[PDB]
Parts: C-alpha cells; structure tokens; sequence
C-alpha cells in the first residue's frame, strides 16, 4: 500500500511521524512524502528511503496513492481534495483538518469510541476519515463509558485549553510572554524583602505594554486567559463551543436524538494539554463505584484518578499528562444539585489523541481490513 | 471612633491601606496600629500621626477599641478573638480571615449584595462581620441581580483561580516558574526553524525536574493547572468548593432553603484575578434582555460585556481586570440544554472585592449607623 504523507513537517505532522516511527508503521507501508515548498529536496528518512519530496498539489501524482494522510491544513484540503476526488481518485483520505469533518461522505475517526462505525464505513465504500476536534476527542476518550451506554442526558463543559491548540507559534508566544513577565521583576524576586504589590504592579504593566509579544493571541495569555476560541456563531457560541455538540453526536451516531453539549471554551497558559471541567447530567442515579467502573473499562488509555488531594495534584494536570497517551479523569463525585449530577475533571494531550493518534490508528485499521 | 488595624502590613492589609487612603477613610476614624512582631516604634503614617505600634495580642489594648479591622489571618483570630469576647469586649470585629465566617454570631459582609442583612445585624447586636471567600464575593458581585430575584435554581461553577489566593509567596513562585520555563529554551525559542517538539520536550523536562521551584504549590502551576484547592471534605468536595454554597446562601439569607452551588475549583497561572465559568439553571425562561438588565443594574461595579470575540478578548480577562474594582461578566447566552440554562463567564480582582473592599465598606456602614 502506497501512502502519501502531506504536512509531515508541521507540528501535528511531526508528532505523527514520531508516533509512526515508534509504532513502526512505515514497515507496513510504502511511504511517499509530499511538500508545498521543498519539492525536489530529499524526503526525510524514517527508516525507509522515500526518495525525494513530491509536489503536494500535483493531483496526478496523488492519484497514484492508495491513501493519503494529511496534516497540511484546511485550506490545503479545500484546494486539493475536491480536484482529487473529481479526478476519479477512490483512495483513502485521512485528514487532521476540520474541512471535511461534517461531510456526509466523511467519518470522524476515534476508534476507541467508534471502531464499529469506522469498520462499517470501510466495508461500505467510505474513503474519507477525519480526526475530530481535539477537545471532542479528549472528552470522549475520558467519558466514552458513559456516552456508550446512553447515560448522559446533557453535559456542560468548561475548558482550559493549551496554547499549542492554536498553533506552534502560539506556544512559542506563550513561553516568550512568560520570560518577559519574569524579566520585568527578576531583581525584585531575588530580593526576599521586596514588596509583592510592587512586583504585581510591574507584572501588570509589562503585560499591558505594547512591547509584550501578543502578535499571535492578540492579547496576553501568560498571567491571564482568553474566554473565546475561534469565530462567533449566530446563537452566541464560538465555533469551538459549537463543534463539541455536532461532532460528538456524529461520532456517537446520535444525530436523530443528540445529547445537548455546551459550555465555554477558554484558552489558558498551558503548553499542550487540554483540561475540561464537566457537569454531567445522568439519566439515572448510578452508584459512583459503578460510574468509575464504566469509565475505566471503556478503553486502555482513560484512567480514573482517586478523588484524593495529593494524588489529584500529581496526576490530573498538564504537567503530568503532556507527551503521553494517558487520559486521566478525576474529581468524580455527585454534585450538590443531586445524585444524578456528576462532576468530572479530565486532562488530555491534544496533539496525540487530540490530533495525530487517530490518523495513525485509522491507517492500521484500513491496513488490517 | 477608635479603630485598631491588625495585619495592615501584609498583602491584603496593604491593598486595604491604599484603598482607605484613596477613600479618605482615616479622616473619619482614630486609627490605632497593632503589630504581631514589634511594638513601641512609630506606626505607619497614612495621613495622620497614629502614634506607636501596639501589641496585637494584648487584650487590654484591644478592649480600648470601638472596632478592629484585621487582615492578619486565622491563626491570629483564633488566638485573640475568643479571649477578647470572653473578656466582655463588645466592639466591632471586621475580619478578612475565614475563621468566624460560619459562626452564628457573625455576618458575612458583601454590602452591594446584602446591605439589608448587614444593617439589620448592626441594629440588632451583631458585632462580628467577616469578608467572604474571595470566589464567593466575586461570583455574587457579578450575578447579584439574578440571586436577588430568586431566579436561580442551581449553579455549577468551574473556576480559574489566581496564585494570590494562596498568598504572596505563591505569586512569587508562579513568576519564578515562568522564568525557569523560559530559560530552558530561551536560546531556540525565537528561531522558527528549530523544532517546536524539542522545545516542548525541554519545557516538559524542566517542569518535571526536582529543582523546578515548587515549594509552595507542590507541583508546577506555570504551564499547567491544579484542579484542587484546600483540604478535602467528606463528600467529594475540596474546602474551596464547599465554601461557595454555604457562604453564598448565608450572605443571601437562604440557609433554610439554599440554592445548590457546586463545581470544581482550579488553580491556574494568573496573578491576582479569579475567573469563573458558570452553568446557571434559571427557575423560569427569562428573556436574555431582562437577564442582562437585571445583572447590569444590580451594582456599580459589574460590567456586562457584549458577547463578541474581540471585545471579550480585551475586556473579560485578568490582564484587563487586575488591580481594578471592575467585575466584568460576559458570554451571557442561553445554552443548548434549554432556554432556562444560562452560560456566563466572569473575572474579578480577588484582592479588592475578594478581600479588602468589603472590609473598609463595612467600616463606613458602621460609621454611618
Ligand atoms: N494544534 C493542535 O493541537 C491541533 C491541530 N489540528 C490541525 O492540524 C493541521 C495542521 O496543524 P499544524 O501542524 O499546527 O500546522 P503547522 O503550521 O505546524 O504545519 C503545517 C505546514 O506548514 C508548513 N511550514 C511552514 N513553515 C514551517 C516550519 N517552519 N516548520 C515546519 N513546517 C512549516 C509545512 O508544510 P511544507 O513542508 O509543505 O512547507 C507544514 O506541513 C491544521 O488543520 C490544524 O487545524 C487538529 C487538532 C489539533
Ligand atoms: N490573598 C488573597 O487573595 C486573600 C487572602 N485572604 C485572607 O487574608 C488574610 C491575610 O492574608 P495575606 O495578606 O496574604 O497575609 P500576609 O502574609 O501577606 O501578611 C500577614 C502578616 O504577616 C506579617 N509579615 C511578615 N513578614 C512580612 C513582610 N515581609 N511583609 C509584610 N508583612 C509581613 C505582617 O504582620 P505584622 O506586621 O504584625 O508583622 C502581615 O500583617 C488571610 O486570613 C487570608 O486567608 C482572604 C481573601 C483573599
């Protein structure tokens, strides 16, 4: 099987390449690397000599592939995908971009949750598989056990999303802002007797100055937060908040009687892990022990963290989860509103299960079929 | 009126002193400054000569006062208050500490919300007024218009709390961690050709190293978050989470039929502003227009922000709010769950309305009556 890799050099592409090498996926395929700016240059060697970098916009060369995994971006897909399908290409298009996500011909891939849907799609001619919004994937990887049993009446999700989710330059900007903040008061901080209010005044002024690097976020992120991600929609939601409801329900195949999912998506100063504080209304008053069981047994990556202070601080955080495929869920308890109200706090790496991993897994499933 | 000041030198006390100077509160009282570390030397001069520093632990001295405003802390209140009351002192004790908050002889003070209760208390013998938990005060300052009309059935609050809530040293630690993170990749941070994954790798290692400065938080805060604040309670709640409901209902005078308030309190890398994402269940389907008016007209500090991307990014954040008495609230909209489900996001400075402001206002109220 000849598999084309587009967008392998970017952020999500690099995590994918790294994962494909670790799982030795290249041993199972004939890799062909593409580029939109380094055509002709020798292709990267991840174990196999793939030759030179091909032209990512050459529909005719793309047509000779059996599948394509693209991490290039939405505009790329919009430009190339239509022309490629129209050229008669019937190969598998595995995309990280949100472009085709809601197309009737496409399946949002998150196999630990919807393997059956994916298989039925493969067995019935579906050739387009798209990774879901990073936030949706991480939410379902944590609560799949509940949704799977149709136990969720509705769910409010307040998120704490990492800078990396907006882009590599956004992550760089976050760390730069951190340095600028510290630079401004490094002397005072070194002086044990310095005034905290003096340090505070200086930090606020620094964050508010024109020199503070905010090209990418538009406003400060380090030392602050931004309660709005992506474009505004007519009902007042941001596109980020809207995606949760429509994507989760498509993944679960609940379009006919969707579960209401809503909340506020907030950008915080975390590097690359998204965390979510959920208010889950259950259709029944299930004993907490059984709830923890349903959650834990859903997949190999979710992890129920005991509702104890010390352990929660050490394991239910971005510092702990970053760079791993682990999806811890903690603070599980019934809420003051009633025993059919379940509180849950989860953390997940949005570059792995939230981006690269489903693409990886989808190729292995297709190969296995 | 002779008023003793205890804890005027610390973080909260310093914010209080500056506010008392700005409002010219000292022109209406005879201030007596107390110390827990050194006496006999001249007291601070915030306008008028106040004499020497008095022994904050001397019962006889405290008995000579008409009131005491203390920001010293609970340890101090526990040592002094009981003895002072047992000694027959009937003066007003205005406290920033949580010690007496749920005491049957104490009223939690947040006059823009419960002036009536405070006045009633003063006219009927109540001599102890305690400022509420910062998160409670900030939430009620933003949503008072709704609670005042008994329109809230329940509310789920997911917070984003600043380092200052934990203390001056915690704020310093947050900034130091930011510096350590930046230092680790400072050299390549600005080079767009360097691997963002390698940068991420180094930041992750740095945060995980034993030498990362975590003496106060125990784990990293900068670049991460900690979904647990204060000690665990027998149900699944942390003490911080538990406070919200009991304190809010006491302030509102609904202890016999309380509004269920619950959620997860999370510490994030902000300096001195607490933000909250609320899922508000209304008892009736009220037009969003009326809700906005109700919220906006409740007090002089709440500020309702249009539900638009750019204005939200610049107005509804700690960067905007820090060091000010403004309490913006935005993202107001009905949720997918139904027209009686209201989403809201608010930000407030936890050292002002969340700590110092209620104390000086209570003093002014007592002076007037
Ligand atoms: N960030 C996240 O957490 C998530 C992102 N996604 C999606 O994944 C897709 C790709 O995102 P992302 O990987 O962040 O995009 P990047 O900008 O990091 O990479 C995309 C392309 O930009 C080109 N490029 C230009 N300059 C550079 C450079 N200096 N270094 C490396 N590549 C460069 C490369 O193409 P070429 O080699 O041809 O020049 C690369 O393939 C997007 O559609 C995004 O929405 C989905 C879920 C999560
Ligand atoms: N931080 C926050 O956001 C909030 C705090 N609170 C409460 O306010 C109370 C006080 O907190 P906080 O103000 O942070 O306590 P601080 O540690 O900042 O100050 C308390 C006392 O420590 C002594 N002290 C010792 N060294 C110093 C120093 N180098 N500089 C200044 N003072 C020093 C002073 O007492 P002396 O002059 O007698 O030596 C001072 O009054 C607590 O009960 C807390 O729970 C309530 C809501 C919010």
């Amino acid at each position: 099987m000849r598999v084309g890799l587009v967008g392998w050099r970017g952020m999500v592409g690099s995590v994918l390449m790294q994962r494909m090498v670790e799982e030795r996926d290249f041993d199972l395929i004939e890799p062909v690397f593409f580029s939109t700016s380094q055509i002709g240059v020798p292709a990267p060697n991840f174990g196999k000599d793939a030759g030179m970098l091909h032209d990512a916009f050459d529909i005719e060369s793309l047509k000779q592939l059996d599948a394509v995994i693209t991490c290039q971006g939405g505009s790329y897909t919009e430009k190339v995908y239509p022309a490629l399908r129209q050229a008669g290409w019937k190969g598998y298009w595995i995309d990280a971009a949100s472009t085709l996500r809601m197309d009737k011909e496409a399946i949002i891939t998150l196999d630990p949750v919807n393997l059956k849907q994916i298989l039925h799609g493969i067995h019935h001619g579906t050739k387009t598989f798209v990774g879901g919004n990073c936030t949706v994937s991480l939410m379902l990887m944590a609560l799949g056990g509940l949704y799977e049993r149709g136990l969720v009446e509705w769910m409010s999700a307040m998120t704490y999303q990492a800078a990396s989710g907006a882009g590599a330059q956004n992550m760089r900007e976050l760390i730069s802002q951190m340095g600028v903040i510290n630079d401004a008061v490094s002397s005072e901080l070194a002086n044990p007797a310095s005034s905290i209010l003096d340090i505070d005044k200086k930090v606020a002024e620094t964050m508010r100055s024109g020199s503070f690097p905010t090209d990418n976020f538009g406003v400060p992120l380090a030392g602050s937060l931004i309660p709005w991600i992506d474009v505004k929609r007519d009902n007042g939601q941001s596109k980020e908040e809207w995606k949760a409801g429509v994507e989760a329900n498509k993944i679960l195949g609940l379009q006919d009687s969707p579960v209401p999912i809503d909340g506020t998506c907030v950008r915080i100063g975390a590097m690359r892990c998204h965390s979510q504080a959920l208010t889950i209304k259950l259709k029944q008053n299930i004993p907490l022990d059984e709830i923890e069981e349903m959650i834990a047994t859903h997949n190999d990556w979710v992890k129920v963290i005991p509702n104890e202070r010390d352990i929660t601080a050490r394991e239910l955080t971005p510092a702990k989860v970053t760079g791993t495929l682990s999806v811890p869920v903690g603070r599980l308890r019934k809420m003051a509103m009633g025993d059919d109200f379940l509180n849950a706090f989860t953390v997940g790496d949005q570059l792995l299960w939230g981006a690269a991993e489903p693409l990886r897994r989808t190729l292995r499933i297709i190969l296995a079929e």
